[PDB]
């Protein structure tokens, strides 16, 4: 509220706003990719909790923006959650694929918060980006990339078996 | 799928899907009612936690319906998430209101469900129903019960005396 | 005996002592794929270990069942325990398509004898089942059509190398 | 002085050295709240408490700025410490009124510091305010809102009453 | 100086600091083959951390050499360190032919120096060589040759396969 609100624009409060649905939809897209990968016919334990742990996290991330938003007297709306966008992800390759798509269009609109909070002279939230989510992103798409390029070095003639592999020797299970 | 797919029918595979889409609504629901709770211009720390707590466990729920859907060999499909029906939500004792309200929606739902796998013969649904949620419900709809009585005891002719002491002597803070 | 017997209808009891067998003939069977597997010239430790827990616990449910049967006051009857359906097993993929035949049989005699129990009013008895058969039953063909998957993505061009691989990296030696 | 300084324009030494000034007052106005409401006529020990607290972290603030002062080569400057506004300081309301108030002025110090260092290209004074006061102010001021918001919900009919239940239910003692 | 040096010849002083120039420039060639393949187009995280220690190992038998030229009296004198011969390292395989390459030189060096202090009646410089290098530059190359023919049997047909199998079951990660 206006009894604490300070520096806080409306063009930051309701960009946070949407942000939250961004990061709830992610970790709604997430949430679906797990239980894909522990299909019967999928059975990629490692997988599966490569991606059940990123909802949790794009969660947590929502979380923190409500709680910033409380802290600075912004209000806290909520929109419909849009459905992931596939019911099925096929291989793991195709899933960290559509993962740092995901992820770099996160980190575009942290970014563009960034740049707001920078025109609107906002220093407050320019720091809430720098120290709780820029990093985080950086750090996780680079995970991302090397996974993509260790995924693809053992397609080779043998997919099925690199993908076998990649799940045992590197994905924690 | 069909490798382990055993006395699981279509309608019960269906209508499991549509119950992780209200538990999905109800958690996002109380996500909502914790952050309002929680504004400078609210500002009830316990009532805040009493809702996160039950965000906690209707995201729980979900998965647990989830993991059940994937073991009987049918498949997870998402839906659109509806936004919660209020952004603001009054006072502890309208929102508590709405809190049981929901609740028994859930409860009705799960007594369907149970119904649906009464006349296909799955007993394996039933259970999974009477052991993870039929008893979760009923014993959080007691508490919700004997939450309202409480608050309503309060109000009196001094509303914020008592919102303010049913918080700090009940709820956790 | 009659001293303690109560809604245990002779229809049950005599199910129960056909199940037992059942039972028995499942351990009978996964002591024989154990043992197969621990040849000097199939030489696959972890896919014996897997079979002979699994013969372990088909004893333990028998013995389970038979308890039952004494505690209702019923009589346990036994017949002969016919030998397993093959002497050789042939290869892990092979022995895991025969294990599921045979727990999806076993789950629909667990099936068969819940309906009974529901068809006579027999509530201990469909609880027995529902407490300590029919989630185990659904955990172990999960994990087998898991299995099952795992080894048909690795028999790609080189067979004998994903047979090894599996039983390395997925089962327990 | 001159062997170190980099960077580091008169303006931002100047301003630096208004702020301590700020900070400072600032401690001397929360020593005067906590020992007015310790008064034997006053008697509320959890509000001394709060606002002795606050008087210990504005000094602690002050004496940031002055080493970072010294780590940048410029020179603290003392002025004269103006008293505080109030030498009585009414209810607890009143009392959290003031701090609000004062709150905000600190904070649009700071805002117009980290202002002056963006437009002198100063990167280490701005992460200093970024690092180690823009967040303890809007988490401050956010308390102080939380409180406010609970007195006014206590003042109902029995001012008394309300004063002493927030004082013995929300405040430290 | 001239207050402690005996025995201590002007060509071993040039030669030992020489020989601190080619381990710093080992160092430096290990250096950028450890980013390399941290790269996240390259990402084999064993084989990071395999040259990363190797460039600890060469810097740290530089600073054994300065510290013995300063024990014997001599000076060090230091040189412009050359960058690393490659930009970019090819395969793991590439990377240990090129490592193992550079280590020969820098043993050929150390037995250089050896016979140089034969030569000149320099029995504490043959001794500090025999007991902190020549032993350890034969382990290394030991364990370079191990690593080869192990990389070398593993291409076969699936280089990719191979590569990652190297880096998961031999490099440490
Ligand atoms: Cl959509
Ligand atoms: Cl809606
Ligand atoms: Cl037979
Ligand atoms: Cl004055
Ligand atoms: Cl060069
Ligand atoms: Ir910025
Ligand atoms: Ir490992
Ligand atoms: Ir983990
Ligand atoms: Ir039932
Ligand atoms: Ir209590
Ligand atoms: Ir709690
Ligand atoms: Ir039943
Ligand atoms: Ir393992
Ligand atoms: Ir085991
Ligand atoms: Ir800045
Ligand atoms: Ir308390
Ligand atoms: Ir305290
Ligand atoms: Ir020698
Ligand atoms: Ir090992
Ligand atoms: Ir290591």
């Amino acid at each position: 509220s206006s009894q604490i609100r300070q520096n806080y624009s409306t063009e930051v409060e309701a960009a946070v706003n949407r942000l939250v649905n961004l990061y709830l939809r992610a970790s709604y897209t997430y949430l679906s990719l797990g239980f894909y990968f522990h299909r019967d016919d999928v059975a990629l334990e490692g997988v599966c909790h490569f991606f059940r742990e990123l909802a949790e996290e794009k969660r947590e991330g929502a979380e923190r923006l409500l709680k910033m938003q409380n802290q600075r007297g912004g209000r806290a709306l909520f929109q419909d959650l849009q459905k992931p966008s596939q019911d099925e992800w096929g291989t793991t390759l195709d899933a960290m694929k559509a993962a740092i798509v995901l992820e770099k269009s996160l980190n575009q609109a942290l970014l563009d918060l960034h740049a707001l909070g920078s025109a609107q002279a906002d220093p407050h939230l320019c720091d809430f980006l720098e120290s709780h989510f820029l990093d985080e992103e950086v750090k996780l798409i680079k995970k991302m990339g090397d996974h993509l390029t260790n995924i693809q070095r053992l397609v080779g003639s043998q997919a099925g078996l690199g993908e076998y592999l990649f799940e045992r020797l590197t994905l924690k299970h």
